[PDB]
């Protein structure tokens, strides 16, 4: 059964609630982004209206074969009327096509559902600036002060510099980047751009990338692995055994692999700066874990919430334990007392 924090009161609406069968009283199903914990349950047999971004709708139609007549893509930053209720979709600074959703309830309540997001000051100048928000349904993935990580820009600088150094020292090195979902495309696109290569990948991953409206993409990606010196592989194969095996398959074109695993946070964040990151090495293979996050840090999250000044917060992540729930509630109270709302 659908949990309360996926239901929007005073509407017929649910958010990211496709794995519960037919939800009692739901007249429209919203999907914030195409990640499997959120789309779980959609297919060609789904016959209710799905509301989402244009990019999410491309992925629904092509990857899950949902029928066109049930996909309702909406433009961003535009007031739209859905089953008699005004809504707006805003960029969530998560993966491609990810949105936050503002609902203007008929009784005057305004609700923001962040979906998954990486808070940014740029959000303080969207259509959020223009009115009061009563209730916030918040992505609390990293809601604890130990979660610090660098900007995306610093992490991409590290990766480009690392890859360009290695391949310039050894023109026979291969770069490999791990992936298991959409998001984090900048990592592999930035490295391929500095090396003057396309990124090579499986037909299934190429298909997924062609649904994303990224400009000049035919220029950056390919399925011809032989023509590429940056390869994308499943995240599970980014280990010494999986990479040794891949190197065998390249037929003596390469004699070294430099591989990247973009993770979210790991505890090496608490001690080490990005500058200082080192790989694990075995023989002619090196693996770098880089902290490229598409979720808010604790400090980014706090700044957003203290700016927005909601009257009530409903966490959507880490809600399954009493210790997590109590921790989060304590931070929300600190933030409110410090800012004075
Ligand atoms: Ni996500």
């Amino acid at each position: 059964t659908c949990p309360f924090y996926k239901k929007i009161p005073g509407t017929g609406f649910t958010v990211d609630a496709f794995q519960y069968g037919v939800v009692e009283g739901c007249t429209a199903y919203f999907l914030t982004h195409f990640h499997s914990d959120h789309y779980a349950g959609l297919s060609k047999h789904f016959t209710f209206p799905v509301y989402c971004s244009e990019i999410t709708g491309n992925l629904l139609k092509n990857k899950l074969h949902v029928q066109e007549q049930y996909i309702h893509p909406l433009p961003l930053d535009t007031e739209c009327i859905v089953n008699g209720v005004k809504v707006v979709l805003l960029d969530a600074n998560h993966c491609p096509g990810a949105v936050m959703i503002l609902f203007y309830l008929p009784n005057g309540t305004v609700i923001l559902h962040t979906g998954d997001f990486r808070a940014d000051p740029s959000m303080e100048r969207s259509l959020l600036a223009d009115q009061k928000v009563h209730m916030l349904y918040l992505d609390t993935t990293y809601c604890s002060p130990e979660y610090t990580f660098p900007s995306q820009q610093e992490v991409i600088r590290f990766a480009i510099n690392t890859a360009f150094e290695a391949v310039t020292l050894n023109p026979h090195a291969l770069v490999v980047c791990g992936t298991y979902s959409i998001g984090k495309e900048k990592v592999f696109l930035a490295i391929a751009d500095v090396l003057g290569s396309k990124v090579g990948m499986s037909q299934e991953k190429y298909k997924t990338l062609q649904c994303l409206n990224i400009p000049e993409i035919n220029s950056l990606i390919t399925t011809d692995m032989c023509s590429s010196l940056v390869h994308l592989l499943p995240m599970m194969q980014i280990n010494f055994k999986g990479l040794q095996s891949h190197l065998k398959k390249c037929g003596g074109k390469y004699n070294q692999i430099l591989a990247f695993r973009p993770t979210g946070w790991t505890h090496s964040n608490k001690f080490t700066r990005i500058a200082d990151v080192i790989p694990q090495t075995k023989g002619n293979i090196s693996i770098y874990g880089i902290p490229y996050s598409e979720h808010s840090s604790y400090l980014e999250m706090k700044r957003f919430v203290q700016w927005l000044k909601p009257q009530k917060i409903i966490p959507t992540v880490n809600v399954g334990t009493w210790k997590s729930r109590s921790t989060m509630e304590k931070y929300f109270r600190e933030w409110k007392l410090e800012a004075g709302y």
